[PDB]
């Protein structure tokens, strides 16, 4: 059965770029889909999206869509040291936290700074 690692190199493989908001994007539907023992489905679902000619990146969108786990799901909270430890490409993605962000509204999650700062990554 697919892993959660093997599914997160998969979907790496495709994009472009290194610790991009579409990186991390991989890793909480990678996570998200563990804990709900759905890899499965997201991935037929991301190959199925491939093969109709799509671009990567909108494949990983039509799964926050498509697949019933992410359908007005929120954001995973992740708690950080710094802002520093958030990946270079996804710095100028980061946001305020709007009122109340959903996933398959483009927010990826959420990171908790120490010091109770907060920000949103945004595609
Ligand atoms: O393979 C699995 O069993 C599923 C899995 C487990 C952990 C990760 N993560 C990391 O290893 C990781 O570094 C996560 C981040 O989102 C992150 C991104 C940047 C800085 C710090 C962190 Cl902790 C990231 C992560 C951690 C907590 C909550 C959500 C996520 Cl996506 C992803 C998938």
């Amino acid at each position: 059965d697919i892993s959660a690692k093997d599914l997160r190199n998969i979907m790496y493989d495709h994009l472009p770029g290194f610790g991009t908001a579409f990186h991390q994007l991989v890793q909480v539907i990678c996570k998200l889909g563990k804990d709900s023992n759905s890899l499965d489905i997201i991935h037929a679902e991301f190959q199925a999206s491939l093969a109709e000619g799509d671009s990567p990146q909108c494949a990983l969108i039509q799964i926050t869509k498509r697949v019933p786990i992410f359908q007005d799901a929120a954001p995973p909270v992740i708690h950080i040291r710094s802002r520093g430890d958030i990946p270079r490409a996804c710095q100028k993605s980061l946001r305020p936290v709007p009122p109340s962000p959903k996933i398959d509204r483009g927010w990826v999650c959420v990171f908790q700074l120490q010091d109770g700062k907060t920000l949103g990554l945004k595609i």
